[PDB]
């Protein structure tokens, strides 16, 4: 499970109610000798005011955890889903790059805010992160102009550039943000690749994240909806935009 919608808020925003809430589910998610719910009889202010000690004096098997897994929670500050566009830029879409730039343009520009937290990943014959998962306006608008530089040439190793959104949601995704993959491709894989991409994205579903393809060029529905989660998450381009910008307007709430 994920962290509760009360607990989606900022720690400075939790009630004493809350704070037993967040507990308990600690508890489950990770495996921690249970504790009292009177533990931490305080609010979400009193909870940040406390040191690592304190919680350790409160908690002697599972303070230090506790504490820890609070700051992991403050370090999303307002986040509220984590949004990842794994681009193909293989071969195959050399001569509609631009279209692939300007779908990631849009939608970049439109989200960004405190709850968003965007992530460029390029993938050909290898898979690069342009830009590191961040919601910092600034950093996104450089790794778009970086994104606009991409030259397409390659393979399509679709599960290479998966992987950098797993790995990025394992580290800074869950806890308070929702992760959603947007994967741009034509969906023309070779050999294992298939297999790879369809054992990458389970990964990724296992990981609570949803994964969205946009097919480009003319593009193998079949592949796409055996790496999207879904035959109703598998889109082509055009319209993609507002496809999307509806779905995530509802991750919103």
């Amino acid at each position: 499970i994920a962290l509760p919608a009360h607990l989606r808020l900022q720690p400075i925003y939790w009630s004493r109610d809350d704070v037993a809430q967040w507990l308990k589910w600690a508890e489950n998610e990770f495996s921690l000798r249970p504790i009292d719910s009177n533990t931490f009889e305080m609010n979400g202010k009193a909870l940040l005011l406390l040191t690592k000690e304190d919680f350790r004096y409160r908690s002697p098997h599972s303070g230090d955890e506790l504490y820890e897994l609070l700051q992991h929670i403050l370090a999303q500050a307002r986040t509220v889903f984590d949004l990842y566009f794994v681009l193909d830029k293989s071969g195959s879409v050399a001569n509609n790059w631009i279209e692939i730039y300007n779908f990631v343009q849009q939608l970049a520009e439109r989200f960004v805010s405190p709850e968003m937290r965007l992530s460029f990943i390029v993938f050909s014959s290898q898979a690069t992160i342009i830009l590191p998962l961040t919601g910092d306006r600034g950093k996104i608008s450089k790794g778009l102009e970086d994104l606009k530089r991409v030259s397409p040439v390659g393979e399509t190793y679709i599960h290479e550039g998966l992987k950098l959104a797993n790995e990025q949601i394992q580290k800074a995704g869950g806890l308070k943000t929702s992760s959603i993959i947007i994967a741009l491709t034509d969906g023309k894989l070779d050999g294992l690749v298939p297999s790879y991409a369809e054992k990458e994205a389970k990964i990724s579903r296992s990981l609570g994240a949803s994964v969205y393809a946009v097919g480009v060029l003319d593009f193998e529905q079949a592949q796409l909806e055996r790496i999207a989660d879904s035959k109703e998450q598998v889109f082509p381009v055009k319209g993609g935009f507002q496809a999307l910008k509806g779905i995530i307007n509802s991750i919103l709430a």
